[PDB]
């Protein structure tokens, strides 16, 4: 099962975001492109509609933070945790908080925001991990370029199991 166990449900269809704050590590244009491109994965396989606002409330608050920051959790440092993604719904939750003591880079063997944000939006929609050794929701990372990116049959099967 590629779904999160429990009853993940948003009951919301038209979803929006704001990028809270821009990282020094990779610049604001390259962030807002990476997070556009992340979102635009799951629209090609969802009936959900995703938009960006510049006024009002973001449903999925994308925020770049470090430390014991709130929410008890903690972000670790360089390495370890890449995101605190929540699960779906209104309020605090439905959100994907990234670690900023992480050093995020668009180079092939450095920490990729695109490939993480995709699963972190997935975590937020109610997806867990996959178990086919070609999937993106597999635990271990495998690097794939931004634009030659494709979801694997298992991963598509898991969002279609959930929203079908
Ligand atoms: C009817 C008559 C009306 C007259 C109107 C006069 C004109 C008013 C114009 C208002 C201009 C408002 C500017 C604006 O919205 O600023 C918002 C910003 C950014 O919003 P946003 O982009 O979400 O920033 C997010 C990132 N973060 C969390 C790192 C801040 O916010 C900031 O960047 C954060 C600012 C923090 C200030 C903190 C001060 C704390 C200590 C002082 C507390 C005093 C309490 C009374
Ligand atoms: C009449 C009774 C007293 C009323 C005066 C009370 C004091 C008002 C304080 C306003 C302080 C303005 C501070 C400022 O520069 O705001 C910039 C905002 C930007 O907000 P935003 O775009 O959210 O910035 C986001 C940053 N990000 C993405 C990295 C997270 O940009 C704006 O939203 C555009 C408007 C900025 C200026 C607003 C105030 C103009 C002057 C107000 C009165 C001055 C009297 C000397
Ligand atoms: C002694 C105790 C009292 C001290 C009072 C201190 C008041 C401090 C006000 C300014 C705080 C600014 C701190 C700061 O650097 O925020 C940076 C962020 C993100 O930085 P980040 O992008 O994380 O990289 C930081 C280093 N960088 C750019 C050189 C590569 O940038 C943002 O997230 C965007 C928001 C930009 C606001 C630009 C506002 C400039 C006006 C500052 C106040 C002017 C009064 C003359
Ligand atoms: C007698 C009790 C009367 C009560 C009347 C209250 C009526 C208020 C009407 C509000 C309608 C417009 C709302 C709207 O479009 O808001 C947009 C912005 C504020 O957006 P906000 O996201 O807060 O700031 C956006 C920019 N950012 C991110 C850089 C900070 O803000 C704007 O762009 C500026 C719009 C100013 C609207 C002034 C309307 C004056 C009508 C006054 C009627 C008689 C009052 C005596
Ligand atoms: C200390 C600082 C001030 C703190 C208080 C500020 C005000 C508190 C109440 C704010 C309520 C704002 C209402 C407002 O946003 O109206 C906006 C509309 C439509 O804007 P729209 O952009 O569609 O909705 C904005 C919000 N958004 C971005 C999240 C989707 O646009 C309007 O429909 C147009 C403007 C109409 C104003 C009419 C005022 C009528 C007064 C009549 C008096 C009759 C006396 C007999
Ligand atoms: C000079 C500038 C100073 C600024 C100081 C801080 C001011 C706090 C402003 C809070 C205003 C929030 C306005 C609000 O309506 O936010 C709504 C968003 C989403 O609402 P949403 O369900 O999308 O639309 C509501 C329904 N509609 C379409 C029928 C209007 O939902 C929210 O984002 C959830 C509510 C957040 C509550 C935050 C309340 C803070 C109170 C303490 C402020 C202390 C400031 C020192
Ligand atoms: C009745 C009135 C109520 C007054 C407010 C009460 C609020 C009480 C609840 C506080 C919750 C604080 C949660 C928290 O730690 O948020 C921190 C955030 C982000 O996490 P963090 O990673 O710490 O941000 C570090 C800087 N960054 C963005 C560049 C990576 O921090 C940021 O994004 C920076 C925001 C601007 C902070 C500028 C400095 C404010 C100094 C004064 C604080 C006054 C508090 C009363
Ligand atoms: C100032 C006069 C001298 C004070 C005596 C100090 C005596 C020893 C105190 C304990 C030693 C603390 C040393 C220190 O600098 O701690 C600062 C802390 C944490 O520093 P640190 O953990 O490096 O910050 C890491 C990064 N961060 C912000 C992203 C989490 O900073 C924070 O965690 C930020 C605190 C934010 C509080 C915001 C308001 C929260 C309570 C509001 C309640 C409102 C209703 C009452
Ligand atoms: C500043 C800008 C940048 C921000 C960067 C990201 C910063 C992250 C801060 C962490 C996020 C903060 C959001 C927040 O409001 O959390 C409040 C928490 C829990 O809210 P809650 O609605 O319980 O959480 C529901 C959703 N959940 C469990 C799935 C997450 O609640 C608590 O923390 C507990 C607080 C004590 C509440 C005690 C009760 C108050 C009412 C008492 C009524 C007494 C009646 C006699
Ligand atoms: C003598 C006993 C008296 C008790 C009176 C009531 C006390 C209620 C507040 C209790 C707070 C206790 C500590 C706690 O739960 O902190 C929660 C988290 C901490 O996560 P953590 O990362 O450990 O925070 C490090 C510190 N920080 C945020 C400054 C970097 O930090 C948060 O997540 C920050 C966000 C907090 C949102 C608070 C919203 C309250 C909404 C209440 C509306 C109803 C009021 C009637
Ligand atoms: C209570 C009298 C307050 C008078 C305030 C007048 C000024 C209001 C300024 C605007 C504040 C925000 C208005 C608001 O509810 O906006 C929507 C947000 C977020 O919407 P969303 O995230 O979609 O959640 C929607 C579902 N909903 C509304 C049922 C929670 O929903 C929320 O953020 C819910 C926030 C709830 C705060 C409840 C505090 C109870 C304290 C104990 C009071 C005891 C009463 C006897
Ligand atoms: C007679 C009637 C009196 C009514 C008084 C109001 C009573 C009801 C208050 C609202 C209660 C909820 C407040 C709260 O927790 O706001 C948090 C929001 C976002 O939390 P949210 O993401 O909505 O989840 C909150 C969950 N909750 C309520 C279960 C804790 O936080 C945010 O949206 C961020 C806001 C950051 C504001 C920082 C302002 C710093 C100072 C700015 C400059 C001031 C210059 C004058
Ligand atoms: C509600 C009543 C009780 C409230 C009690 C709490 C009051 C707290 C007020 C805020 C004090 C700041 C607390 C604190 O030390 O937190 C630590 C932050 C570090 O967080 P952050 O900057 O994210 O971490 C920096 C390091 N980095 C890039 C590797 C991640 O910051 C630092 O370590 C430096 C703190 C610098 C303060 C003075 C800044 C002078 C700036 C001069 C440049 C602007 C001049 C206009
Ligand atoms: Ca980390
Ligand atoms: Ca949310
Ligand atoms: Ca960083
Ligand atoms: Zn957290
Ligand atoms: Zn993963």
């Amino acid at each position: 099962f590629r779904e999160m166990p429990g009853g993940p449900v948003w009951r919301k269809h038209y979803i929006t975001y704001r990028i809270n704050n821009y990282t020094p590590d990779m610049n604001r244009e390259d962030v807002d492109y990476a997070i556009r491109k992340a979102f635009q994965v799951w629209s090609n396989v969802t009936p959900l509609k995703f938009s960006k606002i510049n006024t009002g409330m973001a449903d999925i608050l994308v925020v770049f933070a470090r430390g014991a920051h709130g929410d008890f959790h903690a972000f670790d440092g360089k390495g370890g945790i890449l995101a605190h993604a929540f699960g779906p719904g209104s309020g605090i939750g439905g959100d994907a908080h990234f670690d900023e003591d992480e050093f995020w880079t668009t180079h092939s063997g450095g920490t990729n925001l695109f490939l993480t944000a995709v699963h972190a939006i997935g975590h937020s929609l109610g997806l867990g991990h996959s178990s086919d050794p070609k999937a993106v929701m597999f635990p271990t990372y495998k690097y794939v370029d931004i634009n030659t990116f494709r979801l694997s049959a298992d991963d598509i099967r898991g969002i279609q199991s959930l929203y079908g």
